[PDB]
């Protein structure tokens, strides 16, 4: 729709703790209202989710 | 698609560690081709995600 | 230590995504200096862990 | 304690999703009577939490 990122994007985390990988998904609260998947790059297997103002794709 | 829950289904960890809440995204990797992002009902904005082998809808 | 928080503490996140249960343990990393682990009271064996400012503790 | 890993071990998740890094702290539930938080050696900052039994100890 209106989504900041795709399937395959590679992002990172902007700030704080750090996180860098591509996107396998999405969620959507209240809270956060457009949020993403990201697995890691480093730790294949392991997916952290995050709202999409804490992310920034990267080539 | 094939998908097994929908956006809004109510659901529960079938084993282990207990979550409760509703379906609120989805993720695929190879380690998990098919994923769930699920709001706790009893703590609003809190999501945590798991393969759909763990989960199962309730009313 | 100087801990602000013992195990068995009853705590709730002040803001945002919700949590409250009980202190489990601890962790320390330079961006979180002084972390909690928090095991929910709603969700038996979820435990999520959180830098000491974002939690309040409760009776 | 009798505890497997000690602050500062290096340690890897030994199947599935990956994760390595030094430990960061412990926690102790019913389900998970000895359990690590583990920042990983990749991304700096962010820690994850597993049982002693997922986990095992490298150079």
């Amino acid at each position: 729709s209106n989504a900041t990122f795709g399937m395959g994007d590679r992002v990172r985390k902007k700030s704080g703790a750090a996180w860098q990988g591509q996107i396998v998904g999405w969620y959507c609260t209240n809270l956060t209202p457009e949020g993403y998947a990201v697995e890691s790059e480093a730790h294949p297997g392991s997916v952290q989710i995050y709202p999409v103002a804490a992310l920034e794709r990267i080539n």
